[PDB]
């Protein structure tokens, strides 16, 4: 009973956060194995982030000149490089608390979890989705940078996200652990297009089926709609055409509820249509985009 | 820039959750120092749920009878006893994880993450509001008996829920640590009245300072209101009488934003009458009370 915007267990991930300190900034780093991986930016100035040259600006310091702290641990680092848009930072000690980890790019429309931290201290932990535009719209306040987003699967954690920097417009953008921004998006202080984004209309779909599960049933009604019919108010109204693979995704969905995907669709498009009439599904007044339909099957069985 | 629903990392509180079996029926403990501490209703069969007469039922169960497990880990029961809703069982072995702890009752209208749990294994975390009328609006399936709701100060988890029960209309129902319900509430199959609930007023005004912080101000208008006339309005539309216990908490939102708490008053005030005219706050397209003044404070100032 019930449906909540539920973000992973955040434990294992606590585990790696560390400080990492160059000069004068300070941000967070993600500690795994024997490597620490940081925003690059940690090594520029305020003056520096107008037009920085990474290579330059790091060409400047030395493995001792980058603190790693995680409470009493001070970690000796021994060596450093650049990857993109992230350094590694070698050091000398394998994290004990490293879970089973994989580093994986998700794609636009998918969820993850947050867990934001500054100064190497976890501070909360939250679910999001990656914009169809390739930005976040999070929690992040100054000394965040090096928060990490990332999923669960029994005990592997595949992180996702390294949070970078907030756009003029207070949405956030970041990278994969590569150090590869997720969008057009680069480290500099410089105003930069995030882009039309559109509502991720499996997500909307996935959460009605959700919806339905817990009782909330009103939007249900008589009709039903085909892709194209759909897909015609899905361009009216600013959400992601939908396509024969999110239809496939639905299916776990549409078996569990026998109400058929093009049925749902019908609602979506009359709630699309005619608004929610101040009425709310699920505690909400809008349409829900971030959850995919593995998370409400993950959250509607239980699974651990 | 940016505010989310957020949890607290619940790592520490990961460390402590444990499975306890007895006979057939299967939920989670909390395990902390010595004890470990379950609703008492993992003695009952389906049948006994009726009315159980749960000292009479304990009373056929030995220490050996209650088989607690966290993965490799099996742990040896040394004493059981029942307090109120809740069994605690010595175990011979302190658990190594335990974090400092204390145990809370909280009020209502307070806020605190839940780490969800089955079969001691934990799924996901969110942030919610003990209601009003004392249930929550949670995310519980069968097995997440047991499961934890807590705040963190620093180092020091205070444990304030553990879950019990969905009612008939699929809010939840649980004690504090000391296994008192809160609310009317008895672990019984039996329907129960939640009873009216109200919206929490001083949260959805923290909510609001929230949303002129990070930018959200299209609601902010040229009016003031008093708290007598203010409280007409909330018992009109359900909210909680406003107080000057409430007035005085939310100072540091209004020293902050300079935006007096009566004068954010009549922004509420004037959103209850008109409604939001298809516009968000927060990306929230209601009025949003689970955030307390102490919440939006520590999010909007990057407290770990
Ligand atoms: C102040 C802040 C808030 C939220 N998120 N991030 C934040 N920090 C920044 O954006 C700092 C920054 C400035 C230019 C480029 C880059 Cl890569 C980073
Ligand atoms: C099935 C379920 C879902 C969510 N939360 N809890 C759940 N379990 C129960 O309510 C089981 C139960 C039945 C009668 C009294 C008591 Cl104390 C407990």
């Amino acid at each position: 009973s019930g449906f909540r915007k539920m973000a992973f267990p955040s434990g294992k991930v606590e585990g790696c956060m560390v400080q990492v300190t160059c000069g004068t900034t300070t941000l967070n780093g993600l500690w795994l194995d024997d490597v620490v991986y940081c925003p690059r930016h940690v090594i520029c100035t305020s003056e520096d982030m107008l037009n920085p040259n990474y290579e330059d600006l790091l060409i400047r310091k030395s493995n001792h000149n980058f603190l790693v702290q995680a409470g009493n641990v001070q970690l000796r680092v021994i060596g450093h490089s650049m990857q993109n848009c992230v350094l590694k930072l070698k050091v000398d000690t394998a994290n004990p608390k490293t879970p089973k980890y994989k580093f994986v790019r998700i794609q636009p429309g998918q969820t993850f979890s947050v867990l934001a931290c500054y100064n190497g201290s976890p501070s909360g932990v939250y679910q999001c989705a990656m914009r169809p535009n390739f930005t976040i719209k999070g929690s992040f306040l100054n000394g965040s940078c090096g928060s990490v987003g990332f999923n669960i699967d029994y005990d592997c954690v595949s992180f996702c996200y390294m949070h970078h920097m907030e756009l003029p417009t207070g949405v956030h953008a970041g990278t994969d652990l590569e150090g590869n921004f997720y969008g057009p998006f680069v480290d500099r202080q410089t105003a930069q297009a995030a882009g039309t984004d559109t509502t991720i209309t499996v997500n909307v779909l996935a959460w009605l089926y959700a919806a339905v599960i817990n009782g909330d049933r009103w939007f249900l009604n008589r009709f039903t709609t085909t892709l194209n019919d759909f897909n015609l108010v899905a361009m009216k109204y600013n959400y992601e055409p939908l396509t024969q693979d999110h239809v496939d995704i639905l299916g776990p969905l549409s078996a569990q509820t026998g109400i058929a995907v093009l049925d749902m669709c019908a609602s979506l498009k009359e709630l699309l249509q005619n608004g929610m009439n101040g009425r709310t599904i699920l505690g909400s007044a809008l349409l829900e985009d971030e959850f995919t339909p593995f998370d409400v099957v993950r959250q509607c069985s239980g699974v651990t």
